Protein backbone atom coordinates (compact mmCIF):
# COMPACT_ATOMS: atom_id res chain seq x y z
CA UNK A 1 0.00 0.00 0.00
CA UNK A 2 0.98 3.65 -0.96
CA UNK A 3 1.45 5.83 2.37
CA UNK A 4 -0.40 9.01 0.63
CA UNK A 5 0.87 11.11 3.53
CA UNK A 6 4.41 10.84 2.12
CA UNK A 7 3.58 10.58 -1.34
CA UNK A 8 2.10 14.28 -0.85
CA UNK A 9 5.46 15.52 1.02
CA UNK A 10 7.35 14.42 -1.75
CA UNK A 11 5.14 16.13 -4.14
CA UNK A 12 5.35 19.74 -2.02
CA UNK A 13 8.98 19.26 -2.28
CA UNK A 14 9.03 19.05 -6.35
CA UNK A 15 5.95 21.23 -7.17
CA UNK A 16 6.87 24.05 -4.16
CA UNK A 17 10.54 24.20 -3.67
CA UNK A 18 12.83 22.34 -5.94
CA UNK A 19 11.28 20.78 -9.13
CA UNK A 20 14.98 21.31 -10.41
CA UNK A 21 16.22 18.39 -8.64
CA UNK A 22 13.33 15.71 -10.10
CA UNK A 23 14.53 17.27 -13.36
CA UNK A 24 10.82 19.08 -14.10
CA UNK A 25 10.45 23.11 -15.23
CA UNK A 26 7.21 24.26 -13.94
CA UNK A 27 5.23 26.74 -16.21
CA UNK A 28 4.70 30.18 -14.70
CA UNK A 29 1.29 29.75 -13.26
CA UNK A 30 3.31 26.17 -11.30
CA UNK A 31 1.66 23.15 -13.61
CA UNK A 32 3.86 20.63 -14.87
CA UNK A 33 2.85 17.94 -16.95
CA UNK A 34 2.00 14.51 -14.61
CA UNK A 35 3.64 11.98 -16.71
CA UNK A 36 6.76 14.47 -16.72
CA UNK A 37 6.65 14.16 -12.29
CA UNK A 38 5.63 10.63 -12.39
CA UNK A 39 8.74 9.80 -14.42
CA UNK A 40 11.04 11.62 -11.69
CA UNK A 41 9.24 10.02 -8.90
CA UNK A 42 9.80 6.91 -10.07
CA UNK A 43 13.60 7.07 -10.40
CA UNK A 44 12.90 7.13 -6.47
CA UNK A 45 12.04 3.00 -5.00
CA UNK A 46 9.61 4.11 -2.58
CA UNK A 47 7.57 5.93 -5.10
CA UNK A 48 7.80 3.18 -8.62
CA UNK A 49 4.49 2.17 -7.64
CA UNK A 50 3.16 5.22 -7.86
CA UNK A 51 0.17 5.64 -10.94
CA UNK A 52 -1.26 8.86 -11.89
CA UNK A 53 -4.62 7.53 -10.33
CA UNK A 54 -2.85 7.30 -6.78
CA UNK A 55 -1.79 11.13 -7.16
CA UNK A 56 -5.91 11.44 -7.54
CA UNK A 57 -6.50 9.46 -4.51
CA UNK A 58 -3.61 11.31 -2.48
CA UNK A 59 -6.25 14.62 -3.37
CA UNK A 60 -8.66 13.31 -2.79
CA UNK A 61 -8.00 11.95 0.66
CA UNK A 62 -5.90 14.74 2.11
CA UNK A 63 -6.94 17.37 4.73
CA UNK A 64 -6.38 20.23 2.52
CA UNK A 65 -6.40 20.99 -1.10
CA UNK A 66 -2.69 21.32 -1.68
CA UNK A 67 -2.79 20.86 -5.31
CA UNK A 68 -4.84 20.25 -8.06
CA UNK A 69 -4.95 17.89 -11.49
CA UNK A 70 -6.27 19.68 -14.57
CA UNK A 71 -6.04 18.26 -18.20
CA UNK A 72 -3.04 16.03 -17.16
CA UNK A 73 -0.83 19.10 -15.47
CA UNK A 74 -0.38 19.24 -11.87
CA UNK A 75 0.40 22.26 -9.66
CA UNK A 76 0.95 23.54 -6.00
CA UNK A 77 -2.17 26.14 -5.29
CA UNK A 78 0.21 27.38 -3.08
CA UNK A 79 3.57 27.24 -0.50
CA UNK A 80 6.20 27.72 -3.35
CA UNK A 81 9.50 29.23 -2.87
CA UNK A 82 10.98 28.98 -5.88
CA UNK A 83 13.01 32.37 -7.28
CA UNK A 84 10.76 32.53 -10.42
CA UNK A 85 7.43 34.45 -8.73
CA UNK A 86 4.42 31.89 -9.76
CA UNK A 87 1.78 34.23 -11.06
CA UNK A 88 -1.36 33.78 -9.07
CA UNK A 89 -4.96 35.98 -9.40
CA UNK A 90 -4.97 39.41 -7.11
CA UNK A 91 -8.12 38.86 -5.06
CA UNK A 92 -10.03 41.51 -3.17
CA UNK A 93 -9.89 39.93 0.56
CA UNK A 94 -13.02 39.58 2.79
CA UNK A 95 -12.78 42.00 5.82
CA UNK A 96 -10.56 39.76 8.27
CA UNK A 97 -8.54 37.35 7.47
CA UNK A 98 -6.06 35.69 9.88
CA UNK A 99 -2.21 34.34 10.89
CA UNK A 100 -1.22 32.01 13.09
CA UNK A 101 2.69 32.26 14.15
CA UNK A 102 4.86 31.01 16.91
CA UNK A 103 5.48 33.02 19.80
CA UNK A 104 9.32 33.55 19.06
CA UNK A 105 7.93 35.53 15.73
CA UNK A 106 5.82 38.05 17.31
CA UNK A 107 8.25 40.54 18.06
CA UNK A 108 9.69 40.78 14.55
CA UNK A 109 6.23 40.89 13.04
CA UNK A 110 5.50 43.39 14.82
CA UNK A 111 8.26 45.56 14.41
CA UNK A 112 8.26 44.73 10.34
CA UNK A 113 4.94 43.51 9.55
CA UNK A 114 4.28 39.96 8.04
CA UNK A 115 6.84 39.14 5.46
CA UNK A 116 6.85 36.18 2.80
CA UNK A 117 10.35 34.93 4.70
CA UNK A 118 11.17 31.83 2.55
CA UNK A 119 8.00 31.64 0.71
CA UNK A 120 6.66 33.39 -2.57
CA UNK A 121 3.80 35.28 -0.77
CA UNK A 122 2.39 35.76 3.15
CA UNK A 123 -0.12 33.20 3.75
CA UNK A 124 -3.22 33.58 5.74
CA UNK A 125 -5.85 31.83 6.77
CA UNK A 126 -10.28 32.35 6.34
CA UNK A 127 -10.86 30.94 9.83
CA UNK A 128 -9.58 31.21 13.64
CA UNK A 129 -9.25 27.34 14.06
CA UNK A 130 -7.21 27.01 10.60
CA UNK A 131 -4.82 29.68 11.86
CA UNK A 132 -4.33 28.25 14.72
CA UNK A 133 -3.28 24.68 13.32
CA UNK A 134 -0.26 26.80 11.10
CA UNK A 135 1.20 28.15 14.42
CA UNK A 136 1.23 24.66 16.37
CA UNK A 137 3.55 23.46 13.84
CA UNK A 138 5.80 25.50 15.11
CA UNK A 139 4.56 26.10 18.80
CA UNK A 140 2.39 24.26 21.06
CA UNK A 141 1.21 27.88 22.48
CA UNK A 142 0.59 29.33 18.94
CA UNK A 143 -0.33 33.31 18.74
CA UNK A 144 -3.10 34.41 16.69
CA UNK A 145 -2.99 37.62 14.72
CA UNK A 146 -5.80 39.35 12.64
CA UNK A 147 -5.27 40.97 10.02
CA UNK A 148 -7.55 43.84 8.40
CA UNK A 149 -6.90 42.57 5.04
CA UNK A 150 -9.94 44.98 3.45
CA UNK A 151 -7.98 47.84 4.76
CA UNK A 152 -4.74 46.89 3.77
CA UNK A 153 -6.40 45.43 -0.35
CA UNK A 154 -8.03 49.50 0.09
CA UNK A 155 -4.46 51.03 0.57
CA UNK A 156 -2.41 49.12 -1.84
CA UNK A 157 -1.55 45.52 -0.42
CA UNK A 158 -2.16 42.97 -2.95
CA UNK A 159 -3.54 39.09 -1.85
CA UNK A 160 -3.99 36.68 -4.06
CA UNK A 161 -6.12 33.39 -4.83
CA UNK A 162 -4.76 30.33 -2.41
CA UNK A 163 -7.56 28.07 -2.12
CA UNK A 164 -11.25 29.13 0.42
CA UNK A 165 -8.75 28.37 3.37
CA UNK A 166 -5.40 29.96 2.54
CA UNK A 167 -5.04 33.17 0.91
CA UNK A 168 -2.02 34.83 -0.56
CA UNK A 169 -0.54 38.71 0.11
CA UNK A 170 2.62 40.37 -0.39
CA UNK A 171 4.03 41.67 2.59
CA UNK A 172 1.29 43.23 5.14
CA UNK A 173 2.66 46.60 7.55
CA UNK A 174 2.08 46.00 10.98
CA UNK A 175 -0.79 48.87 10.87
CA UNK A 176 -3.35 45.90 9.12
CA UNK A 177 -2.08 43.34 12.21
CA UNK A 178 -4.11 43.06 15.42
CA UNK A 179 -1.53 41.01 18.25
CA UNK A 180 -4.76 41.18 21.01
S1 LIG B 1 13.77 8.06 -2.53
C1 LIG B 1 14.11 9.78 -3.06
C2 LIG B 1 13.07 10.66 -2.31
N1 LIG B 1 13.25 12.05 -2.71
C3 LIG B 1 14.39 12.79 -2.33
O1 LIG B 1 15.25 12.29 -1.66
C4 LIG B 1 14.53 14.25 -2.78
C5 LIG B 1 14.59 15.14 -1.52
N2 LIG B 1 13.69 14.56 -0.43
C6 LIG B 1 13.22 15.41 0.74
O2 LIG B 1 13.59 16.57 0.81
C7 LIG B 1 12.31 14.79 1.84
O3 LIG B 1 12.38 13.41 1.80
C8 LIG B 1 10.83 15.23 1.66
C9 LIG B 1 10.34 14.84 0.31
C10 LIG B 1 10.69 16.73 1.79
C11 LIG B 1 9.99 14.57 2.76
O4 LIG B 1 10.63 14.81 4.02
P1 LIG B 1 9.72 15.00 5.40
O5 LIG B 1 9.13 13.67 5.80
O6 LIG B 1 10.56 15.55 6.54
O7 LIG B 1 8.47 16.10 5.03
P2 LIG B 1 7.99 17.40 5.93
O8 LIG B 1 7.27 17.00 7.18
O9 LIG B 1 9.12 18.32 6.25
O10 LIG B 1 6.91 18.18 4.94
C12 LIG B 1 7.27 18.36 3.60
C13 LIG B 1 6.25 19.29 2.98
O11 LIG B 1 5.19 18.58 2.71
C14 LIG B 1 3.89 19.37 3.28
N3 LIG B 1 2.89 18.34 3.29
C15 LIG B 1 2.34 17.87 2.18
N4 LIG B 1 1.47 16.91 2.52
C16 LIG B 1 1.48 16.78 3.85
C17 LIG B 1 0.77 15.93 4.70
N5 LIG B 1 -0.22 14.96 4.36
N6 LIG B 1 0.95 15.98 6.01
C18 LIG B 1 1.86 16.87 6.53
N7 LIG B 1 2.58 17.70 5.70
C19 LIG B 1 2.39 17.65 4.35
C20 LIG B 1 4.37 19.78 4.44
O12 LIG B 1 3.60 20.80 5.03
C21 LIG B 1 5.74 20.37 3.99
O13 LIG B 1 5.50 21.53 3.34
P3 LIG B 1 6.66 22.71 3.18
O14 LIG B 1 6.27 23.53 1.95
O15 LIG B 1 8.01 22.01 3.05
O16 LIG B 1 6.66 23.52 4.45
N1 LIG C 1 8.54 39.85 9.99
C1 LIG C 1 8.60 38.51 10.44
N2 LIG C 1 9.57 38.16 11.33
C2 LIG C 1 9.65 36.92 11.83
N3 LIG C 1 8.84 35.93 11.44
C3 LIG C 1 7.89 36.25 10.53
C4 LIG C 1 7.74 37.50 9.99
N4 LIG C 1 6.72 37.45 9.09
C5 LIG C 1 6.22 36.20 9.10
N5 LIG C 1 6.94 35.47 9.95
C6 LIG C 1 6.73 34.08 10.32
O1 LIG C 1 7.68 33.30 9.46
C7 LIG C 1 7.06 31.92 9.44
C8 LIG C 1 7.04 31.57 7.95
O2 LIG C 1 6.74 30.18 7.91
P1 LIG C 1 6.07 29.57 6.61
O3 LIG C 1 6.75 30.01 5.41
O4 LIG C 1 6.08 28.11 6.84
O5 LIG C 1 4.58 30.19 6.51
P2 LIG C 1 3.26 29.68 7.24
O6 LIG C 1 3.60 29.29 8.62
O7 LIG C 1 2.29 30.79 7.01
O8 LIG C 1 2.91 28.30 6.44
C9 LIG C 1 2.63 28.40 5.04
C10 LIG C 1 1.63 27.33 4.74
O9 LIG C 1 2.37 25.90 4.94
C11 LIG C 1 1.51 25.07 5.50
O10 LIG C 1 0.76 24.45 4.45
P3 LIG C 1 0.96 22.89 4.15
O11 LIG C 1 0.54 22.10 5.32
O12 LIG C 1 2.46 22.68 3.91
O13 LIG C 1 0.11 22.66 2.91
C12 LIG C 1 0.58 25.99 6.37
O14 LIG C 1 -0.57 25.38 6.68
C13 LIG C 1 0.48 27.29 5.49
O15 LIG C 1 -0.70 27.27 4.61
C14 LIG C 1 5.76 31.99 9.97
O16 LIG C 1 5.72 31.46 11.33
C15 LIG C 1 5.49 33.57 10.00
O17 LIG C 1 4.52 33.90 11.01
Amino acid sequence: LIDYSKLSKEVAYALRHAPWEYGLELDAEGWVDINQLLSSLHECEKWKKVSEHDLHVMIEKSDKKRYEISNGKIRALYGHSIPQRIIKEQKCPPEVLYHGTARRFVKSIKEKGLQPQGRQYVHLSADVETALQVGKRRDIKPVLLIVNALEAWSEGIKFYLGNDKVWLADAIPSKYIRFE
